[PDB]
C-alpha cells in the first residue's frame, strides 16, 4: 500500500507514480494488455540473495504484444523484452539510455529517479532524487533524460519487473573507446551510461564511475 | 551574427547554443572533430526552392567519425548520418525521436525547439517555442524528449546541417498499426512522431497530425 510506504519514507520525496510530478520523468502507459508477458513473469521466482536481469527473452520476445509495441510504441524499431527480479531497496546506481525503456510492474514496487541534465561533471546528488511508487499493473515509459536503475522493493518477498528497451541496450561493450567526452567516463554497456554509488562495491569493483554524492538512499518497507 | 539575429526576432525567446537555458533541450558536443564530413559538405550548395533531408549517406558514414560516434556517442548503437539543407525560415513542424540526434551547424542557423512533456492531447502551443542560435561549426545533441524539426535560416543563401540519428530513423513506415495510444496519432515514420502546423498542407496530406495551436512562428534576417 502506498500509504504505508510513504509513512515509511518520509527522508525522500515520494510520490505515486500517478502524479503529475512524474510528468518530467516519464508517462504512464494505459492501453495495452500484457497478459502474454505475465505468463511469462509467473514462471518465475523472485531472488532473495540479490536482483537478477536478463536483457532480452526469447519467450517474452515471440508475443503477439512485443510486435504491437514494436511497431508503434517504438515506431518500428528493434526492441528486447527483459526483466529485472530481487530483493533490493537501495538506490545503488543511476543510469541512462540514450532510448525509451519501459518498466511493467508484475509487483508492486519503487523507482529512484532522476534527470540527466542534473549531472555535472559526472556527480549527481542523491538529494536530487524522487521515489516513485509504482502499482502492480501499471507500465510506464522513462524517458531517455530520466536517470533510473533496479526498483526498490514494497513486500517482503521483493519485486518482479518487466525491462523494455531498444535491442542490444544493456549487453557487453564490443570495443574499448578512446574516451574523449564527460559522458564517455559514464559509458558501461550497450546503450548504457552508469553513475554508482561508491559504497556500492559490486559495481565500484566492476569498474563503474563514482559519481553519485550523498547517502546511498535506503527504501524502506 | 548573433546579435543581429536576436534584435530582429524579439517576438521569440531566443538564445545563444552556449546558453544555459539549452541544457534542458540538449548538450553541445565538443571533443569531436567532423573534419571529413565538413569536407562533404563542401561539395554542395545550398537548394534555393525547399529543404532536402537525405537520411543516410554511404559515403559519410564511411567516415572514422562515424565509427567514433556509433561507438561513444551512441554506445554501439547503429547510426546512420545524413543531412538537411535548405532555405526554411518557419517552424513548420515538431517531430520527436525515442532517440538522441546530432545536429552539425556547417552554416549559423536556428533551431525552434520544445519539450515533449509539453504535449497535451496532442496539442503543443507555439508560444511554448524557444529558439537557439547555433554558430557554425557548432555540434549539438538534442534529447528524446526535445521537439524540433528542420533548422531555420541566418544567411540569405540557407543552411547546411549534418543529422545523426540510430539507423533507419525517418524511412518510411512498413507496418499501418491499429491506433491505440495518443501517441500514436503521430507516428509519421520510423521512429518519428510528428506533430505538425496547419499552415503546412503538405504535411497534413501525408497524414501529418495537425495539432501545433498559435503562429507558425518565422525566423527573420
Ligand atoms: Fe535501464
Ligand atoms: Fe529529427
Amino acid at each position: 500500500s502506498f500509504q504505508y510506504m510513504k509513512d515509511l519514507n518520509k527522508h525522500i520525496p515520494f510520490y505515486h507514480i500517478e502524479d503529475s510530478k512524474f510528468k518530467h520523468y516519464g508517462k504512464v502507459i494505459n492501453e495495452y494488455d500484457f497478459n502474454e508477458l505475465e505468463t511469462y513473469m509467473d514462471s518465475l521466482t523472485i531472488p532473495q540473495d540479490q536482483n537478477v536481469y536478463v536483457a532480452s527473452v526469447t519467450e517474452m520476445e515471440n508475443t503477439i504484444i512485443k510486435n504491437q509495441l514494436q511497431e508503434a510504441f517504438y515506431g518500428e524499431m528493434s526492441i528486447q523484452i527483459g526483466y529485472c527480479n530481487g530483493p533490493n531497496s537501495t538506490l545503488n546506481g543511476l543510469e541512462y539510455h540514450k532510448s525509451s525503456e519501459i518498466n511493467i510492474a508484475i509487483t508492486d514496487m519503487v523507482l529512484l529517479l532522476g534527470k540527466v541534465q542534473e549531472v555535472e561533471n559526472n556527480v549527481f546528488h542523491s538529494n536530487d532524487v524522487i521515489a516513485f511508487f509504482v502499482p502492480k499493473g501499471t507500465a510506464v515509459e522513462l524517458y531517455s533524460t530520466t536517470l533510473h536503475f533496479a526498483p526498490c522493493k514494497v513486500n517482503n518477498e521483493g519485486f518482479k519487473t518487466i525491462v523494455i528497451l531498444p535491442k542490444g541496450t544493456n549487453d557487453p561493450l564490443s570495443t574499448n573507446i578512446q574516451k574523449r567526452t564527460k559522458e564517455d567516463e559514464l559509458l558501461f554497456m550497450k546503450n548504457k551510461w552508469l553513475i554508482a554509488h561508491p559504497e556500492r562495491e559490486q559495481l565500484i569493483n566492476k569498474g563503474a564511475h563514482p559519481g553519485i554524492k550523498g547517502e546511498n538512499i535506503k527504501v524502506y518497507q
